[PDB]
């Protein structure tokens, strides 16, 4: 078991030390509650319930959550939704230009990424991409890599329309493109029941959707536009046992081949012991031999340099994250972090702060009469989740505004509001049992911008 | 009782004629409902029903309707709903450059009216204002005049990278704006019942809400795009007892005043017993007094020539209606006119081909959990209007689709059959009653597009 030659070391150690903080940040409340339910309901059930949580958790707790527990009994499950929440909060806080002069010499102005919404596919940017998230780089997550034509047909419009106004990127006679990547996961140890869940686990549905998505919207993009408007499509598998991808190389044309891809695993396997030259001398090479195979990875032409350098340097990037999973894990990730092990359901716009994976799950949704299947999946995921074990299901519901728009703050709150109050009526037998902890929250549209709770009436 | 001599007699009797038609065939269902009623259930039934349908409706029933009527008794509700489709059917059958030339004259390349979704300016496009719809005039009702900035703006950009990328209505560095014109409602004869129900029956709180929605989408526009970009607004009010126009003519800087406006009814009575040309004068001359007025009325500079051209064009097309209001009804509309007379309650994006006063309560909505709101105030509506006599509330849920878009037509199938089962779910006691009939149907975005129906399930 060596390193890389191409691994990032200490961005390694500091992804890995990010996510231990989180996980254990969100982890370490479970044996907190236990160690609560055997404190007797006394006069000093309020002070030592207190003194606990700061020495725990390091930070203290409302009193309203425990001042009443003597007659009501314990409040196990309001500390965990309060605990859980202030988890999340403590790991957004935390968490809070050249990869656009990058893109920009590949021959693109704007890439969007549109993963599957799976909860191990959530660190995708951070992690297994290696790909900041910039003013260029949209991260929009569907179930099952289906993500909706219109609105990538707008977030175009508006590109080009800001290439043609001001050329913030780059101006409008610059010969660049949109790109578009689409991320289907499969899993390689179990390929029939951890494949992707909106596809029931088959590995090749799951390519074919996702390809059938991108020629839908690179068909909707030529048609909606004349003077031969086009955009660049990509598409990404991920082995969710190992963090590996296989990239799917385009054409000359730009079509893309189910079979025709560079797999990151074998990448891996025969560059371990090369040295980093040689090692960047393999896979520019590798790239052009699967892209010029022939039978079922029949292409015409080969994809231009652009298009082969960002595949290149997408490749470099995935060896430090399987050098990453070698090392934390031994080669694999451990059965319990195979299937699901988030804790908690995110709903809304998500989070960009806590981009690990495995860590939630995550139902892109304006209205639940639109998506009612997710919230349905979540709601199934946690009852084995933590139904089981007696712990109410934590839910956090997000949102992001534009403070431009004058009025859309408020238009904002008052959809995560309805949001929460249509999930609070659907499954009202876990809403009557408190098994549904919920926290509200809106984010300004900006980067980087601070994370304002809001009250849930 | 004379005629103004700018008044289009013709196009003026061929609206009339449409108005009739379409109102004759919405009504005479009643009628023929009552005669039904008094058929006996014999083994004669269904013949006679048939033959007096085809007598009086122009067409027969199925025979599903009256198979099982001997034993479950008059199916009047449901031959009630099958002959108001076939009506709304029917009308928009019969209904299936210049405008744009006369926009860019006057400064514009895309004219955007939001009035309120009162059923009383439905007819606002081809009947008080005499505007054609075009491929660049849009008409997006809301409650209220509360248009939604976000979808405005999303236009506003796709029309501008049109103009940027082929300038199809003209070159980009032409000094042309998008107009957004804002109309409110108010009534002269009852102010406090038969004003906008969005605000009360409050003539002033709906024209501030309008003026400060037209600001709001100016400011947003200023916003979000540099070098200067900008819009023009228009305000406007009618009144619905004589569907008249007050125009508020904005200042040299584009700001409105709320005080400062052309009334159409004093144009009309002053103008009534001169010369066309003559009246035309006037109503330029009366355009710069009234900008030019001061007190409240105090405005910075003076509009400029496309703005005051537009404005006397409106004035003129609106004398005409003027006119039309008083041969048909005298002056005012019957007070049965003056409130909710309205068929059947349209939800979605509408119908382009049945634009006639009164006819339908408009719900602009995608989703049943949005704009609740709506629905109840219609169900209200129609409560008093047709479950008073025991009649069943008659529902056209139509939606627009654009074909270039892969899978928008299932989509919008999708949408639409979703939004009939809230609608169903809501209002559960009227649904088992068959107090609720439904249409279904979806339309291609472009103008004239074939309407399709769709089945309910
Ligand atoms: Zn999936
Ligand atoms: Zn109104």
């Amino acid at each position: 078991t060596c390193r890389h030659p191409l691994t990032d070391l200490e961005a390694n150690e500091q992804l890995g030390r990010c996510e231990d903080s989180v996980k254990n940040r969100f982890d370490r409340v479970i044996p907190f509650l236990q160690v609560v339910a055997g404190i007797p309901l006394g006069l000093d059930y309020v002070t030592r319930v207190q003194e606990l949580a700061q020495s725990s958790l390091g930070h203290t707790l409302p009193e309203e959550l425990l001042k009443d527990n003597w007659i009501s009994g314990h409040n196990l499950k309001g500390i965990f939704g309060y605990a859980t929440a202030k988890a999340l909060t403590a790991a957004t806080e935390q968490f809070s230009a050249s990869a656009i002069g990058f893109f920009l010499d590949c021959g693109f102005h704007a890439v969007d990424i549109s993963p599957c919404a799976d909860g191990r596919l959530k660190g995708l940017l951070p992690y297994i991409l290696r790909l900041p998230l910039t003013a260029f780089t949209y991260r929009k997550a569907y179930a099952g890599s289906m993500f909706d034509i219109e609105d990538d047909l707008a977030q175009w419009e508006k590109n080009e329309l800001r290439r043609y106004r001001e050329g913030v990127p780059n101006t409008a006679d610059q010969p660049t493109r949109y790109l578009k990547i689409a991320v289907y996961h499969f899993s390689t140890s179990d390929p029939t029941h951890s494949g992707c869940a909106a596809h029931g686990s088959n590995d090749r549905a799951a390519l074919e959707a996702a390809l059938t998505q991108l020629m839908k919207f690179r068909e909707a993009v030529e048609n909606a536009h004349c003077c031969g408007a086009s955009i660049d499509i990509l598409l990404i598998g991920v082995d969710t046992d190992t963090d590996a991808i296989r990239v799917h190389i385009p054409d000359s044309k730009g079509f893309l081949n189910p079979y025709r891809y560079v797999d990151n695993t074998v990448t891996y396997a025969q560059t371990l012991h090369l040295a980093p030259d040689e090692a960047r001398v393999i896979i520019h090479e590798a790239i052009l031999n699967a892209n010029r195979s022939d039978g079922w990875a029949k292409g015409n032409g080969v994809a231009s340099e652009g298009m082969r350098r960002f595949i290149g340097q997408l490749l470099i990037n995935n060896l430090s994250q399987i050098d990453y999973v070698v090392n934390r894990h031994g080669g694999r990730y451990p059965p319990n972090d195979i299937g699901h092990a988030e804790r908690y359901i995110s709903v809304g716009d998500g989070f960009d702060e806590v981009q690990i994976r495995n860590l939630a799950y995550y139902a892109h949704l304006d209205t639940v009469e639109e998506n009612a299947i997710d919230v349905d999946v979540g709601i199934k995921i946690f009852t084995k989740l933590n139904l089981s074990r007696g712990l109410p299901i934590p839910i956090a519901i997000h949102y992001r505004y534009d403070p431009n728009v004058p009025g859309s703050r408020e238009r904002t709150v008052v959809k995560a509001r309805r949001i929460y109050n249509a999930i609070k009526e659907r499954f009202s037998s876990l809403d009557e049992q408190n098994l549904l902890q919920f926290r509200l929250s809106v984010q300004a549209q900006d980067i980087g911008s601070p994370i304002e709770e809001v009250a849930s009436a």
